[PDB]
This record gives structure tokens, sequence and C-alpha cells, in this order.
């Protein structure tokens, strides 16, 4: 069998060159097509395989140059396959694009630095390749901003990175699949190792296969759209594996770097530079399977796994911490703790006193399990009957003993061993305290404008919702400087304000260690923001919640910093607050409503005056990035987009959303999971004290100029081409999408594109290879401020090569234009749309086409991601497998909407299209990633 | 330096022997090592300070590998000095002449260090070495190549510390001990078992599985027949769990209250799922 | 137990349920589950102690100052509305703390364990008021 010659021909010409010297990404790719596509001739036949591999190598042929001939081949091919052949053939290419992910990790996991590289300037943070590590980025602001070692110190102690993980838009991935690939890549790595021995590599070879088998041999459908406590289950999966062990070395390592330029001390060790929230069980806007039963259940399922990983993790602590040498205050705890009445037998028949640390660790660890059981009895029944004082309510609790050992041990000159298991054990408790993630909420506005209209027709003070935005202000501000409550049980609840009230009953029914913020969905004045504080108070929530308002639409985010100074002139909310004021922006959100750059650039001058106005009333202003930005890509390019950020709107405190389709290449593998950290961190820190260069007023001007004409044509398009949706219902698997499932895709059934979420907006095209939420208005406003001065070009470069904000906006497009082909959409349209909208579709992708040469023009670059070739080669690697699951998908969708499109079968190959469909709606997602 | 290895006795074996290889495989599926551990003459070292002396090795190891970084050198040498220090500043003295119960708990240790792990490590690489002489086969996994006796907790022989409540101890200590390790294995191997194209026999087995009524809400809110690997496992984990919980109320009290047939009393109701 | 006297009469068996049947129905009547209703006691300056605090706490005067007829105003708009008195935020000193306590216990307790709730030197109505008003926003 020498069908592997051929797969190698075909990979290397699809890339050809190496981009450095460790360069083995075609070796790797290549060696798992192999042993992959032997494992599916052996499991169902030779045709199949043969069959398979001839439609990938007229993939590959096709994403080198692009003739539309191999798209008639690869269709022709996969019409005459029965639904049998059709999901083996899906799941196959699925797997295939997963093997290459796992592929491009390792590569990335592995690749040399090469110091030699740096241009130094900001756009060597672009890249992994040449971006600043923590040390690199200590040395330069001790260089070129004369900071000294101690304050860069002081910086990092009171920094925090909040990093938000989100539910998948599409198929979250079993935790056991997270754990097989986590193998493959294992094995593949070691495969490589200059000095293994012959048996080893056998035995890894076998090892390789038989793991590539066991992911191939389990099923990716059945049961149901997994409930919220599985997508919870799966998604705190990251902890598991690279995220516990992964915060503690990250922090070592930055102590190691501060010694490495003259500090001494170590980063304290409940700082919380790490911290982590999710929105796994806590998002309600427009999505009703999110009940108040759901939100209790995901936060003692977080707080059981918390109490659960301490469990295991303290076992080796009480090992390792036999001293007896120790300090009066915890010798006398020790003698305390004796004092009393299982789970160590297997290790000791009891502690002595004379190992107090291990006394005082093993009531730690009963504390522990008692926490666990506890929770776990309130999920499962309702109620307990373990002693809260038996548990661990709060983190001072935990906190507690274990610092009396640090300092005790520090006492006796035992601070070494003290900064080891201890150290990280510490270091874990700040990080992830007893929930392991803190849960953000998130609502519509409009449902609190329900429950206050409820509230006061049943008060018979008129109709909340009639009454003005200012006198809704003055009747929530004199309830809110009032003490008088406002309902009890009587009161008229339909099911959205009961699901309302009562998700508030559960907030304040938990420990506040539990949540983060409530977030008000299409935020657009003061008592939007006012009538959640005053619900809060009313459904009795002791500790209440920061709340966050999310500023959506377009003249939103222009009457947004209004909205925030008249918030900011109550005496009420200025006492609430305390001086701290968050705010949410959802570039996805804000790109649906006005497309993506006017939303961009609108973006930047909002956050500019939020900083005015927090900067009048002595407001700490926290941002929180939504999905859809620049610090939502993977990997290099974050550095630069979080250094790119508008001054002083960070300020000790970077909030961003880890898009679910981006956690695995952010936290999947060690290394990657070091490397993630440590660039947020580093790009946080030298932001605080280097902001990026402002805007020379040309600029500025021109990108308003730029943001008028873009928002013009997005809308027109959009919004006012009558025959639009339609065309987006045939060119686009949104309907199919929705009446699927994954959540609702819209608010009303029955509306439009206003009225549709943003992440099916971005999904639907995002299928297609055509991206159209994320490019459509750039054309527009290039070409036209390039038609009225024929110097504008030379702005605009000297904008990409000089200011950070466009240099990452213009990146972005580059990257997700990487990712589109417009003949696979046009592809779709011949399948799919009438044949009198055909030429709506071609003009379309016109723009497409000249948008994408416009690009180009800004960068200074012939052709697509000139400046990063490792991101380009990835790229093209992946898209000869995403392109066989597109014909697929277009071919299936004409299958299933069109009973009168019947084809000649062929014959069954070897030992309900609709299986089919979803397989390749989530290897299209999983292969395309991020876009917009 | 010199010895041969498995390979290599296989070589010497083959050609200067003139013996097949079929008859090199059969001599392998009935021969046994049988290893017994007996008591320390003096000190058996305390479990901590075996982990510990485990850690230096690792870092001594690790600092003086050809690639490592300046900071991964820095922090190794650091974790190297906190093991030292660590060790000694643990007394050794103190306490009690150990109770028998305390030297067999040290004795174990090295089941967890190395063994468990090492026993299936070192089989497949016997699988290997046949492969390279023409066998197909693997060597059966119920093939006893090596076994473990112990004789702390039971030899006598003028040592009056040995009582029958001792022997009784060891036995039921290392029941639990068992039972701890595979429940945590076996763990990971229903992860791994995600299967669903299954045998007549394992379907049917599986489908009468699931007619029944805990430990697994943080991984699946519960086991479905369409995971048939996972179902059998599951029950098997949780036979594994009534098992240590018996043997560990039995050590404490005298008697139970987990019926036996919860439980795994001989090795063949381990091994038939 | 009354099934089985209706059940004995049935049959003519009438003599035989008014034996230990009947002292036992009998029983079951007078003294229920409980043997004894509990009556509550309480002066009527505590009451108005916690509504001082509940009217301080309002920022619309001390119940104390108020005459007998401002009272009664009060407490009846406050007895013929829909909303609500007074929540967790509310300054509760040990007394005031221990008569809204005693309220809650007496919500949380079968109606069939309390007799009736009597106020100590009563004067004027503002103090029966009081006590049903307090009774309702205790639940
Ligand atoms: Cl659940
Ligand atoms: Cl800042
Ligand atoms: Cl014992």
């Amino acid at each position: 069998l020498e069908k592997m010659a051929s797969i190698d021909v075909h990979l290397r010409q699809l890339v050809p060159g190496k981009v450095s010297e460790d360069d083995k990404l075609v070796e790797y790719d290549a060696l798992l097509l192999d042993r992959f596509l032997d494992i599916l001739q052996d499991l169902h036949g030779e045709d199949l395989r043969e069959t398979v591999q001839e439609l990938y190598e007229h993939s590959a042929e096709y994403e080198g140059k692009h003739e539309p001939k191999k798209l008639e081949e690869l269709g022709s091919v996969l019409t005459s396959l029965d639904p049998g052949d059709s999901i083996v053939i899906a799941k196959a290419f699925s797997h295939m694009l997963n093997l290459a992910n796992l592929a491009e990790e390792v590569q990335i996991a592995y690749r040399r630095r090469i110091k030699k590289l740096k241009k130094g300037d900001f756009v060597d943070e672009s890249s992994a390749t040449t971006e600043s590590d923590l040390e690199e980025t200590f040395k330069k602001l001790v260089g070129d901003l004369n900071k000294s070692p101690e304050e860069i110190f002081d910086a990092l102690k009171n920094q925090t990175v909040d990093l938000v993980l989100t539910a998948h838009p599409t198929q979250s991935v079993r935790r056991s699949l997270l754990q097989k690939h986590g193998r493959i890549r294992d094995c593949l790595a070691q495969l490589y190792a200059k000095d293994i021995t012959p048996d080893d590599k056998q035995e890894l070879d076998e090892a390789l296969q038989r793991e590539i088998q066991a992911a191939f041999r389990t099923d990716e459908i059945k049961r149901t759209p997994p409930t919220p406590q599985d997508e919870m289950r799966a998604g705190m999966s990251y902890f598991h594996e690279t995220i516990w062990k992964g915060v503690p070395k990250f922090l070592r390592r930055v102590d190691t770097a501060l010694k490495n330029i003259g500090i001494e001390e170590r980063v304290p060790y409940n700082a919380p530079l790490i911290q982590f929230s999710s929105w796994m069980g806590g998002d309600r806007d427009g999505n009703p399977r999110v009940t108040p039963e759901v939100t209790r259940d995901v936060c003692l399922l977080a707080r059981m796994m918390a109490a659960t990983m301490y469990f295991n993790q303290i076992e080796d602590l009480m090992f390792e911490m036999s001293m007896w040498r120790c300090n009066d205050e915890l010798r006398a705890r020790a003698d305390e703790v004796h004092a009393n009445s299982k789970h160590y037998i297997e290790f000791w028949k009891s502690i002595p006193t004379t190992e107090p640390y291990r006394v005082i660790l093993g009531d730690v660890r009963d504390k522990l399990y008692h926490t666990r059981e506890r929770a776990h009895q309130l999920l499962s029944n309702g109620h307990s009957d373990v002693p809260v004082e038996a548990t661990f309510i709060n983190l001072e609790q935990f906190l507690e003993p274990l610092e009396l050992c640090y300092r005790s041990l520090c006492s006796c000159g035992d601070r070494p061993i003290a900064d080891g298991s201890l150290l990280d054990f510490l270091r874990q408790v700040s990080t992830f305290g007893l929930s392991l993630v803190r849960l953000d909420i998130r609502q519509e506005s409009d449902r609190h404008t329900d429950v206050l209209d409820a509230i006061t027709t049943h008060l018979d003070i008129g109709s909340y919702r009639e009454w003005s935005e200012e006198r809704r202000q003055e009747w929530l501000l004199s309830e809110l400087s009032g003490k008088r409550p406002l309902f009890g049980s009587d009161l008229p609840k339909t099911e959205e304000i009961a699901d309302v009230l009562d998700t508030f009953h559960v907030i304040a029914e938990l420990p506040a260690d539990s949540f983060g913020a409530y977030i008000i969905s299409m935020a657009t004045a003061p008592s939007d923001v006012l009538a959640v504080e005053l619900l809060q108070r009313e459904c009795r929530v002791k500790q209440p919640l920061r709340v966050v308002p999310l500023f959506e639409k377009l003249a939103d985010l222009e009457a947004a910093p209004a909205a925030v100074a008249r918030l900011f002139s109550v005496d009420w909310y200025k006492n609430r607050i305390n001086g701290k004021q968050e705010v949410m922006i959802g570039y996805s959100d804000s790109g649906k409503d006005a497309g993506r750059l006017s939303a961009a650039w609108q973006l930047y001058k909002a956050q500019e005056e939020l900083v005015k106005v927090a900067k009048e009333y002595g407001v700490k202003l926290t941002m929180f990035h939504g999905r859809g930005g620049t610090v939502g890509r993977g990997g290099g390019p974050t550095h630069l987009a979080i250094l790119s950020q508008p001054p002083d709107t960070i300020n000790g405190s970077l909030r961003v959303t880890v898009q679910g389709e981006v956690i695995e290449q952010s936290f999947g593998e060690e290394h990657l999971c070091f490397r993630t950290l440590q660039r947020f961190t580093a790009a946080t820190l030298e932001h605080g004290m280097r902001p990026p260069i402002s805007p020379k007023p040309e600029w500025r001007a021109l990108l308003d100029e730029m943001a008028v004409v873009a928002t013009e044509e997005y809308r027109s398009v959009v919004f006012q081409e009558p025959r639009f949706v339609e065309y987006f219902r045939l060119a686009t698997p949104e309907l199919e999408y929705g009446r699927m499932n994954i959540r609702p895709s819209k608010r009303k059934p029955s509306g439009g594109i206003e009225s549709l979420r943003a992440i099916p907006w971005i999904f639907a095209w995002t299928q297609t290879r055509f991206h159209l939420p994320v490019w459509l208005g750039f054309g527009s406003a290039i070409r036209h401020v390039i038609e009225k001065d024929v110097r504008n070009l030379h702005m605009l470069q000297d904008m990409y090569q000089h200011w950070p904000f466009f240099r990452v906006t213009i990146d972005l497009i580059e990257m997700v234009f990487a990712k589109g082909d417009p003949g696979i959409a046009a592809l779709y349209d011949k399948l799919l749309v009438s044949e009198e909208l055909w030429p709506f579709g071609e003009k379309l992708r016109a723009n497409f086409e000249e948008t994408k040469k416009l690009i180009l023009q800004t960068a200074g670059h012939k052709d697509l991601l000139e400046g990063d070739p490792y991101l380009k080669q990835r790229l093209r690697l992946r898209d000869s497998y995403i392109t066989t699951l597109n014909v697929c998908q277009a071919y299936t969708l004409k299958r299933i909407r069109d009973p009168s499109y019947h084809v000649t079968l062929r014959p069954h190959i070897s030992k309900g299209l609709e299986d089919t469909l979803i397989l390749t709606m989530k290897g299209i997602a999983a292969g395309l990633q991020n876009t917009g």
C-alpha cells in the first residue's frame, strides 16, 4: 500500500516552504493522516478509504489553485452517496480536521523562538514567534520607560486578569474527547524526540493509532442538545486539563522573572493576578433553558468540583508537611485541633501532635470533604444535615489555616519548604477559590422592564413601561432612596417575570463568592441599570452583584458616556459603586447593528469618552470585552490587541471573554496555557505603563468619514434591501441552524436581522466561508477615502504601520479573509438560491473580492497575511479539510429542502441526512474557529 | 552495563540454542517471578521520605537535561534545595517502634511509587520484544509473569509483636489499598471507553445493568446505554468502592453491613466484566 | 376515627362505639395535636418600639410621637394597601428583633398550636391595629 505516497505529495504541494527550521507541520499532518486513513480502511473498507482520500486530494487541489472544476468533482462524488456513506464521510473529515488542529498545536507548542527575528517595535507583539515574554516585557519597561523594578512589582501586585469562559456556539467538545486529543498530542510530541529508542518509538506509534481509532469510534450525536449542566461540565474540563496545575506554574515563573530584575520578594500568594468567570449557566439573554434551577445547579456543581480538586490536591501536601519545628501559634492550634474525634487511614492511623502541619492540614482536608458532600446533597436533594460549621463557606475560612502554616514555617527558617506545595496550594486557593469560576448573569433590560411594569401596575401608580426615561429615573431614584419595599407574594407574575424574580432569589440564596457581575443586554439609559439595582435589593440580595450595562447598538454607544455620567451624579449610585464602574461592549453585537469598521472605531471613541467621565467623577473604569473582539483572538495577536486598547481603560483589571471557539487553542496544551496566561499578564502590565500612541487628528477625521460610508453601505445591504432576508435564508443555513438548535437564534421568531442574535448572525455566514458580517462596509469606506484624495491611501498605510488600534483591526479582517472563499459561497448559491436572486449574491461576492484587494493595499501586502506566514500556513492546512465539509453541507441542504432533487445513488460502501448536516456544521465550525 | 536485556536474551535463546519463537512464548506464558517483600531489619523508611527522595531524584535528573532553559534550571535548583531541606527537617526517632501495620504501610509504598504503573509497562515491552521475533500474540493478560508476596504482618518466627490481629489487619489494609488503586484507575478507563459498537453479549449485559436505581456526578449525570463499556465499567467502579468501604469497616470494627454480594471477593468476579 | 365510629353504628354496634372509641374521639377533640393552645403576651410599648424603628427607617417620622389618630391613619393605610412594610435592611435592637422573631416563630408553626395574642397595657385602638399589622407583615 503506497497510497501514503500520494498524500505526501498533495500536502507538500499545499504548503511547500518551511516557515522556520523546526517546521515539521507537514510531517506531523502526513503522519496523522496516514494513520487515520489506515484505521478508516480497516474499519469501513477499502472502497470507503479510497473515496475519502480522493475527496481530500481534490480538496487540497482546490485550495491550491481554486479551479472550480475541483469543486464540481467533489460535489459529483458527494451527491452520489446515500445517507449512510454521507455520515461516514462527514465523520471522517471532521476527525481528520481535528487531527490537523492537534498537529498545529504540537507545532506551536514546540516551535523554537528566534530572538534575531524581533524588529524592536510593537509589531513584534502580534505573533507568538516574536512577542515579548514576561521578563522581556519587564526589561522593556525598565529600558524605554525608566520604570524602576519596585514600581513594576507594585503594578503587578494589584493587577488582575479576569478570563470569562463562554459556552460553545455549537459543540462544546466532550471531556473524554478532550483527553483523547491530549493523548494524541503527547504521542505526536514524543515521536519526534531526538533520543527515543526503537521499542519506545514502536510502542508510541501503537498508542497513537490506538488513540486516533478510539476517537473515531465514539458518537458525537444522540441524547439531548446537552443540558446547560452538561455543557458546564464539559466547559470546566480545561481546569483539569491544564489550568489547575498551570496557574501556580505561571505564578512561580513571574516570581523568577521578578528575581531576574532585582525584586527579591515573591508575588503575594493572595494577589488575584488570574481569575476565572463563567457564563455557562448564567447567561439568560434569549435563552429559555437557562432557568433559575440551572443557575443554582451550576453554582453547586462548580463548588463540588472545587472542593474535590482541593481534596485530592491536599493529600500530597500532607505528605510534604512533615516538619515538627513550628510557631507557638501553630503549636497551640495543633494541640487544639487534636482535641476532637478516617480519611487518611491508609496513610496514618492518626496524625500525631509531632507533625503539627499535618494535623491542621488534615482538618482542612476534612472540612473540604464535608463541603463537597454538602454541596452534592443540596444539588441532588435540596437540604443537607451537614453542619455548615463543618464546611468552608467563604474564602477566608479556607485561607486562614494555610496561611498559618506558611507564616509558621517561615518563623523557623523553613521559608524554602513553604514556597513549595504550600505556596502552589495557597495560590490555587486565591485563583480558584471555593468555586473555580465566578458566575456572571446576563439578561435583557426589557425583562426588568416587564417586572417593574407588573410591579407598578399592581401598585396602581401607572405602567412603568409608558413612562419616559426621566420619569422612570425619578420613580427608581425615590424608591432607591426610600427604605419601603416594593412588592410581596401577592403579585401577578407572568412566566417571564417569575423567571426573573426567581433568578434573583437564587442569587440571594447562594454565597456571594459564586457570582461575578449582572450584565444588562440591550442597555440604553440609566433606568436600565437602576432597575436591576432596585430589583436586586427588593429580592433581598444581601451582598448585591455589581451591575454592568452592555451597550450594543450604535446610538447606545454614542449615548453611553452621558448615561454613565448621569448615573455617576446620583448620590445613591455613587455610594453603591464605591468608586468602581464596569461597562461591557460587544464587538460582534455592535457590528451586527452597524457593520464592523464603524463598530470598532465607535468602541474606541466610546472607551475614551467613558474614561473622561470616570476621571471627572473619580471612578475606576473597567472595560469588559465581549465576544468578537481583537482581544478574543487566539495566541499572539491578543498581545498587541491588549497593548492597543485606549489609554487608561484597563487600569489593573483586564476582563476578556475567552470565546468557546478559541479556548482549546488557548488552554488545550500545557505550553499554550502558559504562554496565554503570560501574554495576558504581560500585555496588561505594559499597557498600564505604556499606552498606545494617541492618534493624529487626520487619522480620527479619516476614520469618521470611513465610519459614515461603511455604516451606510452595511445598513443599505442588510436592512434596506427588501429581498435580503430571502437570500439570507437560502444562501445560508441559518434556518436549519435555528430549527436544529443552539438555545434560540431569534429573540422574536417572526422578525428580521434586527431581532436575530449576534452569534447566529456571525455563524450563519461563517459556515459558507463568506463571513459577510465581518468585512461588509470596509470596501466602500477605503474606496471612498482613496477617491476623495489620492494621498489618503498613504495615510491609511501610515496608520496600519504606526497606529496599533488600526493595525489590529485591519489584521483581524485579513485573517478572516484568509478563511474566506467566494467560490464556495457561489456553490451554496448555485444549489440553494433562486435564479432571480443569483445576481444579488454575485454583487455581494464582488464586494468581497474588492474589499479583499483593498485590505491588502492598506496593509502593504501582496498576498494575505504576508507578515505572519505561520498562521497563513496553518489556515491553509485546515482549509483543505474544511472545503470538503462545505461541499457536503451545501449538497446536503439541497437534498433536505428539496425532495424533488433526486440523485442516482451509488451502492452503499462497506462495514436521515440531518445527522450528516450536524456533522458538517460542527466540522466547519471547529475548523474555522473565530472570525468576528 | 553489559547484562542482556529482554530482547538480547530472546536473540541468544533463538540463535545459540535453536529454540523456536513458539517455545520462548509458551515458556514465558507459564513462567512466574514471585517477588517477596520482607520487613526492613531496622528502619522501614517512612512513605513521606520515599516521596521526598523521589522528588530529589527527579530534580537531579531534570537539572542535567541537555535542553532546559535558564529559568527552568533556576527553578529546578530551588526545588532541589527545597526538597533536601524538607527531608532534613523531619524527625525519624520519636513516636513508636512502628506498629507492624505501620511497617507494612511503609513497605507497600513502592506499589504507588513505580510498581503499579511499572508492571504494565514491562509487560507491554515483553509484547514488543516478542513481536520482534515473529510472535504476533501478546502475553496473555491473565498470565502471572509477575507476582508479589509480602512477609510484612505474616512472619512470626521469634517475633511476638506479630499477633493474629496484626495479620487480619494487614490483610484488610492490603485489600483496601488494592481497591483504592483499582477505583482511581478505572476512572480514566471509563473516560477512555466511550465506544458504542459492541458485542451482543456486552449489549445484553449493558441493558441488564441499566436496570437499577453517585460516584460520577462531576463527569456525567448518568451513564447512558449508548456507552455500554462505560455502563459495565461504572458498575465495576461501584463494586470497587463497596469493596474498599467494606474492608475499611471490617478493619475498624469487625463487622460491616455492606452486602458481600455488592463487592469483589475473588478475582474471577473482578475479571469477568 | 370518625369513619370507625360511623362504621360501628352501621352494624348496630353503637354501644361498642360509645366505649373506648368515644373517649378517644373526645380526647382528640379536647386536646387536639398539642394538648394546649399557646397564648402569646407582650406589652404594647414594645410594639410601639418596633413601629418607631420602622417609621424612623422610612423617614416618615417617629410612630411614638404620632397622635392616636395619626397612628390609626398610618396603620389603616398600611393595612388596606398592597405594598409591604419593611425588610432585612432594618436597624433592629435586641428587643425589636425579639418581637419580630416572635412573630416569625408564630408564622413557622401550625395554627393548631396557638390561641390568642394578648396586648399588655392596652389603651387605644392603635395598639390592636399595631399587632394585626405586624402579624400580617411577618407573613
Ligand atoms: Cl445536574
Ligand atoms: Cl490602563
Ligand atoms: Cl491499623
